[PDB]
């Protein structure tokens, strides 16, 4: 089974998931000077006031906070999107040290971590169907740098000791994802893929220009998680990021000048 190690990591994934070498794979390096400002791009609409978080889960690749996506309660619209996308979950990718951990890079710069808020297009009814469509998913990506703490992240950090190993979950109600967002919704966008298996080419990527700051203590708690199940040899859940993939025939567009 796939992972991030020498023998099962990103360079191996194409054997089980041949689309790994496809034409619209993610993440990519965002070359800020080559991205074209598109004045026709709308502001992104993030409507998270009625979000209902349910659970927090160590899924063996990351940890995730899952939401009730059975109604239009936490939705993404506008920006480069046509229609309404429901928030299913958010999760992170991070490094063993602060100089790596993001999936997208900005002029080759790696951030300490990257937050993904995963949304699916309501016209397809469920996430399984949406992943089979070229406009099925919209993932909002936010970079994390290390400095000042992010107060809105602390409730997440504080429960990670209860989900150390793969398969563990906990109740995680009343979490407000608005507390993870930077000031600006200026973004880059491009057509891409899931960055984990099955690597489906179903994602409109929306990557915010402004990182959030988190503290060293907050990111250190991420690094105490385990890839392994309880009872198996302990392998720290660190460096759970796919490297930048070839841009090929794609244009990255910017919402801002
Ligand atoms: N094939 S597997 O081993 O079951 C991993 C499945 C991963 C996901 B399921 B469905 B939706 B949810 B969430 B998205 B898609 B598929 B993809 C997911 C992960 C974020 C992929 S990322 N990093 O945001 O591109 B979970
Ligand atoms: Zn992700």
């Amino acid at each position: 089974h796939w992972g991030y190690g020498k023998h099962n990591g990103p360079e191996h994934w194409h054997k089980d998931f041949p689309i790994a070498k496809g034409e619209r794979q993610s993440p990519v390096d965002i070359d800020t000077h080559t991205a074209k400002y598109d004045p026709s791009l709308k502001p992104l609409s993030v409507s998270y006031d009625q979000a209902t978080s349910l659970r927090i889960l160590n899924n063996g690749h990351s940890f995730q906070v899952t939401f009730d996506d059975s109604q239009d309660k936490a939705v993404l619209k506008g920006g480069p999107l046509d229609g309404t996308y429901r928030l299913l979950q958010f999760h992170f990718h991070w490094g063993s040290l602060d100089g790596q951990g993001s999936e997208h890079t900005v002029d080759k710069k790696k951030y300490a971590a990257e937050l993904h808020l995963v949304h699916w297009n309501t016209k397809y009814g469920d996430v399984g169907k949406a992943v089979q469509q070229p406009d099925g998913l919209a993932v909002l990506g936010i970079f994390l740098k290390v400095g000042s703490a992010k107060p809105g992240l602390q409730k997440v950090v504080d429960v990670l000791d209860s989900i150390k190993t793969e398969g563990k979950s906990a109740d995680f109600t009343n979490f407000d994802p608005r507390g993870l967002l930077p000031e600006s919704l200026d973004y880059w966008t491009y057509p891409g893929s899931l960055t984990t298996p099955p690597l489906a080419e179903c994602v409109t990527w929306i990557v915010l220009k402004e990182p959030i700051s988190v503290s060293s203590e907050q990111v250190l708690k991420f690094r105490k998680l385990n890839f392994n199940g309880e009872g198996e040899p302990e392998e720290l859940m660190v460096d759970n990021w796919r490297p930048a993939q070839p841009l090929k025939n794609r244009q990255i567009k910017a919402s801002f000048k």
